[PDB]
C-alpha cells in the first residue's frame, strides 16, 4: 500500500496558526503513517515545535516526528532534549544539521545512544548546494544511514529523472533504505522559484511555462500545480514508489487531493 | 611556594558575627590566595553568603569565593545569582549539588550540570568537591571518581576534598585522580580539630574515618580546652608537614569561623604576614 | 566493619564432597557473607543441582544466595523461563556469565551481555559479570575485552567480579584502566586460596592468568606436604587481601572451592568474624 507523511511549520501569526489546526484535522482522516512539524534556529520557535508535536500527539493520535538540527546546541543539551522527547513518548525524529547563520551524521549517531530512536535524514537527488561533489554528498548520506538513518527524505524536486537516476545509485552504492520523495505542491510560482534558488533545485523549463502569465491568477495557479503534481506521483508510483512526504506549508487541499488520486482516502 | 585558602560560614546571630570577623582580620594578614563563604539550604546561610563576599572583598580586598548550590533552586535562579557575581567582580565560584534534606530525595539536578550552566554565563573559575574516602551516596567508588572526572570536564578548575584525618587516604586518591586523567590541582580540605566530640558528629555524617589513635588522643579531655587545643593543633600540623613533603602546596581549611588554630598552623607551613 | 565478603560453591559430585560443602556453608554463614553464589555447570544433572542447593541455601541459611547462569545449551526462552522462575522463588540476584565453551560442535554467537540484556528484560535482577585483570584468553585485544565489560555493565551489571589473580598489580592496574574506559561499577576481585598447588597451575594454565616465580618456589618440594601447603598459601592469600585493603578494596568474592577454613581464616585477618 502507499505510505504518506505530511510537514508542517510552526506557523507566526493567529491566523496561520488557525489555518494549521485545520489543515492538521482535515489530513488525520487519510490516516498518514506520520506527520512531521519544522524546527528553525529560534530558541521561542524551538518551544513551539515542542508545544505542536505534543498537541498534535494529544489531539490526533497520529505519530509526530519533530524535526532537530546539530546547530547551535551543545551534546548535552541535544540529549536531554532527546531524553524529554523519548519521555513524552515521541519515539521519531527527523535529524538535520541545519542552515548555517550568515554535522548531521553526529547527530544520528548522538540520539541512538540515548534510544533506540526512528530516525529520517535528508536526502539530496541535486546534490546539496556545499557538498564538494556528487559522490560526496552520496557518501555522506551513506554515512547517515550507517549511524542509525531508518529513511531519507529528499529536497523537493521537480525532474522525475533527476530523482529515478539518484535512487538508483543510492542502491547501486549500498544504501538499504528508502528514499522517500519529498514533494512540494506549487500554488505560487514566484516562491517556489526562491526556494530552488536557495536549495539548488533546478525549475524546469517547461515549468516556468506552466506559470508564466498566471501572477495574478491564484485559482489557475492551484489547478495547474496540481496537475504537476498528480503527474509527479502517478509516474513514481508506476515506477515502484509507495512511500511519499508532503511540504504541505500549513496548507491541507492541495495533499488531500494528489493523496486522493493516490488511493489515499478517509475510512 | 606554599597557598592557602580559608572557609568561613554565614553566621546567625551578633556574637557570631563578631568573631567571624576577627577571624577575617587575623587571616587577611597571611594573604590567602582565596577564602571562600559557605551557602546553606536556609535563607539564613543562603542570603548572608552573598552579604558576607561583598564585605570580605571591600573591607580586604581579597578573591572571596562564595559557594553555590543548586539544591532548590531552578536553573533561571541560578543563572541570575552567576550574572550578579560575574558583573560585580566575582570570579571565583564553589559550585556545589548541595546536602539534599532528609525527606525528598529526588536524583535530579547535580553538581555538573551546575558547572556547565556556570561556564554557559561566564568563565568562571570553578572549585568543585572531591571526597578521598568517597561520597556516601555514591553508586560506587568508581563511580565517585568518574562524577569527578566529569565535573572537570564539565569546566572544574580545582577540586577540594572533603576533610581526612587518614593522610593515606588524600594520597592515595590523589594517585588514582591522576591515573584517571583528572588534570587539576587536588587541594586537600584541612578541619583542625578543637572539639572532639563534634568533630566525631561531623565525620560520622560525612563518610569519614577517624583512625582509633585520633581517639585515643582526646580521650579524657572533655572538659580540657586547652589541652585539646594543643593536641588537634599537634595532628594537624604534622598532617600538613607530611602532605608539604609529598608535594601539596596548596591546603584549603574548614576554619569554622575561628582563627586561632589556621593560623598557627599555616605559621608552620612558611606562611605568615608581610 | 565496612567490608563486605562473598563465597563461591560449586555443586559436589559424591556423597562426600557434599558433606563437606554444607559445612563449610554453615560455618561460613556466621559470617555474615553480603552473598553466597553457586556454580552452573554443562550437564543437566548439574543444572539442577546448583537450584537445589541455592534452595537448600535460603531455607537452611537465610543467606542471599545468587545462581550462576550461562547461555551454554540454552535457548533464549528457556533462559527467560528459568529467570522467571528465579524471581518468582525469592532468588533476585544472578551471576551472569557466557559459559565454559565446550570442545565439542557450537559456534558462539551468543555473549554475557545478551544474556544480562534478556535478563533485564525478565526483571529488575541484580545482576554480576565476570571481569579479566589478565585478559580472557579468547579476546582478540585488551581493549575489545574492557569494552566488553563496559557493553556488560552498559545493559544492566550491578557488579564485576574478576577472575583469581596472583600479582596484585594485574588487578590494580585493571582497576585504573576500568575508570578511563568509564566503567561506574566496584570491581570485586575475586580470590583463589591455594593449598593445592598443582591444581591451581592447573586452573591457570587454561585461564591465561599468571604464577609469579616466587609464588612457585614457594610452593616447591611441598607437594606431599599439606599443612605447609596451607600454611604457606594463607600467607599469601593474607598478604595479598592486606594489600587489597591498604588500596581501597572494601569488596571480596571467595572462590571456596568448598572449603571454609582458608577463606575462614582471611576473612579473620580482614576483620570480617562471628558476631
Ligand atoms: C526533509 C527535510 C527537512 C528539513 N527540515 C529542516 C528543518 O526543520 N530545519 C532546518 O534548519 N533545516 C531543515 N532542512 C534543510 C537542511 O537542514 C539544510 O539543507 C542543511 O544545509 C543540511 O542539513 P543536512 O542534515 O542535509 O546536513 P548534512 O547531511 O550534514 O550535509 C550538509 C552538507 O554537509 C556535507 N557533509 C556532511 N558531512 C561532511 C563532512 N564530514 N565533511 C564535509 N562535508 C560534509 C554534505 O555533503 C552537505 O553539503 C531540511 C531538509 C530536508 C530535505
Ligand atoms: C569543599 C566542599 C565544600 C562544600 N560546601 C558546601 C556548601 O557550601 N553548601 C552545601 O550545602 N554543601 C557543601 N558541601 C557538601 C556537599 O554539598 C554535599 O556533600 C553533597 O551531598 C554533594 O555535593 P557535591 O557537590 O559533591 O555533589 P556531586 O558531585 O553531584 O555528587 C553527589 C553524589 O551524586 C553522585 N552522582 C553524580 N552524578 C550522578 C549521576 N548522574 N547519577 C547518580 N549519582 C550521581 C556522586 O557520585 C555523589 O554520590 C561541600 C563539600 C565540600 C567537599
Ligand atoms: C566470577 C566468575 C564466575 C564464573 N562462573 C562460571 C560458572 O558458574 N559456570 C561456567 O560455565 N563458567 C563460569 N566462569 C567462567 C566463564 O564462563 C568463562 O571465563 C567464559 O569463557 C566467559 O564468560 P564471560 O561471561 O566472561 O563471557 P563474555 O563476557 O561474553 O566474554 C567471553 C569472551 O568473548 C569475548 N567477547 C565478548 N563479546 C564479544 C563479541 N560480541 N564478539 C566477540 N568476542 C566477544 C570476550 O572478550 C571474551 O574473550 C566464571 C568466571 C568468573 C570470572
Ligand atoms: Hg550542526
Ligand atoms: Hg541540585
Ligand atoms: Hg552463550
Amino acid at each position: 500500500q502507499i505510505n504518506v507523511s505530511f510537514e508542517f511549520f510552526p506557523p507566526r501569526t493567529s491566523e496561520m496558526e488557525q489555518t494549521l489546526w485545520n489543515s492538521i484535522d482535515r489530513l488525520s482522516s487519510l490516516k498518514p503513517k506520520f506527520v512531521s512539524v519544522t524546527y528553525g534556529a529560534n530558541s521561542g520557535e524551538r518551544d513551539r515545535t515542542h508545544s505542536i508535536i505534543k498537541g498534535i500527539k494529544d489531539r490526533t493520535g497520529l505519530e509526530a516526528a519533530p524535526h532537530l538540527t546539530c546547530i547551535d546546541a551543545t551534546p548535552d543539551e541535544l540529549r536531554t532534549i532527546a531524553r524529554d522527547y523519548w519521555n513524552n513518548g515521541i519515539r521519531h525524529i527527523v535529524a538535520l544539521r541545519g542552515d548555517l547563520p550568515p554535522y548531521a551524521s553526529d547527530l544520528v549517531t548522538l540520539l541512538k545512544e540515548v534510544a533506540d530512536f526512528d530516525i529520517s535524514v535528508a536526502a539530496y537527488p541535486e546534490v546539496h548546494p556545499e557538498a564538494k561533489s556528487a559522490q560526496a554528498d552520496l557518501l555522506n548520506l551513506k554515512r547517515k544511514v550507517d549511524a542509525g538513518a531508518n529513511r531519507a527524505i529528499t529536497q523537493f524536486f521537480f525532474d522525475v529523472e533527476s530523482y529515478l537516476r539518484f535512487r538508483d545509485r543510492c542502491v547501486s552504492a549500498g544504501i538499504d533504505v528508502e528514499i522517500i520523495p519529498g514533494i512540494l505542491p506549487v500554488s505560487n510560482f514566484k516562491q517556489a522559484k526562491k526556494f530552488a534558488d536557495m536549495t539548488n533545485v533546478r525549475i524546469p523549463a517547461w515549468m516556468a511555462q506552466m506559470f508564466d502569465g498566471l501572477d495574478d491568477d491564484a485559482e489557475t495557479r492551484k489547478l495547474v500545480g496540481a496537475n504537476i503534481a498528480m503527474d509527479m506521483v502517478k509516474i513514481l508510483s508506476r515506477e515502484g514508489v509507495k512511500d511519499f512526504h508532503f511540504y504541505t506549508l500549513n496548507r491541507a487541499e492541495m495533499s488531500y487531493a494528489i493523496c486522493h488520486t493516490l488511493g489515499v482516502r478517509p475510512a
